[PDB]
DNA sequence: AAACTATGCATGCTCTACTGCTTCTGATCTAGTCGACT
């Protein structure tokens, strides 16, 4: 599609028990980085957010 | 010798603290129902 609403991601990783907490881990970094302008919650394994982008 | 006064004591009353036991109340964990989303 050349349109949408939304982009859709799926993070994984190679080995079997590595992914345990990667998604509080990379939400907390981007939150520091100041993009994320909502948080579906401000152990959990999927997020949908309000990501500023800049333009 | 008799009348008045003095001390002395006891017991019930009141208050304030103190400790320990019992009951009530406020803070903290989950089932169900409705709704949101991918
Ligand atoms: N009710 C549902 N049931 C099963 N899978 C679903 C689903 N809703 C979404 N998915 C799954 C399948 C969906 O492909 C995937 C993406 O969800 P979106 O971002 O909400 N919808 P898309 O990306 O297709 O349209 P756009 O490009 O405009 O954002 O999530
Ligand atoms: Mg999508
Ligand atoms: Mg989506």
């Amino acid at each position: 599609k050349l349109q949408g609403h939304d982009v859709d991601f799926l993070i994984t990783h190679p080995k079997e028990g590595q992914e345990a907490g990667l998604l509080p881990r990379v939400m907390c970094r981007l939150q520091d980085q100041g993009l994320i302008l909502y948080h579906q919650h401000q152990a959990f394994e999927r997020s949908f957010c309000i990501f500023r982008l800049p333009q």
